[PDB]
C-alpha cells in the first residue's frame, strides 16, 4: 500500500469533478478522490490532500 | 466551536517544537498542534493543517 505519509499534504488537480467523489491527478498518477466538506469541486481546480480512505484521497480545495 | 472547515488546509509556523505535540501560529492565533506522522517538527518550520482533534490541529510539515 502507498501509505498516507506519501500522499498527505500534496497538491493535485481535479481531472473529473468532485461531487463529492471524483478523480484527481497527483504527481503523474490518477487517483480516486473525495472532497472533505464541499459538495462540489470543479475540473481543473487545485486541491490539497488531507487524508486517505483506502485508495481514495480526501482533499480540500487549495486555500487562496 | 471554530470548525474543521475553517482550519483545514491552512499553513502555519511552529512556535513551540512539535514532538509530536506543541504549539503553532496560524493566521494570528496560537494553536495547540500535533504532527500526524513525524516524531518531531522544529520551531520555525512551516506546516499544513490536515485535520482537527477537538481544539488540537493535526499537521504535516509543508511539502518541498
Ligand atoms: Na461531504
Ligand atoms: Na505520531
Amino acid at each position: 500500500r502507498t501509505g498516507k505519509e506519501e500522499m498527505i499534504g500534496l497538491i493535485g488537480t481535479v481531472v473529473e469533478e468532485l461531487n463529492p467523489e471524483g478523480m484527481i491527478k497527483v504527481r503523474g498518477e490518477l487517483w480516486k478522490a473525495r472532497s472533505k466538506f464541499n459538495g462540489k469541486i470543479e475540473k481543473g481546480e487545485k486541491v490539497r490532500v488531507v487524508d486517505m480512505d483506502g485508495l481514495t484521497l480526501i482533499v480540500v480545495r487549495e486555500r487562496k
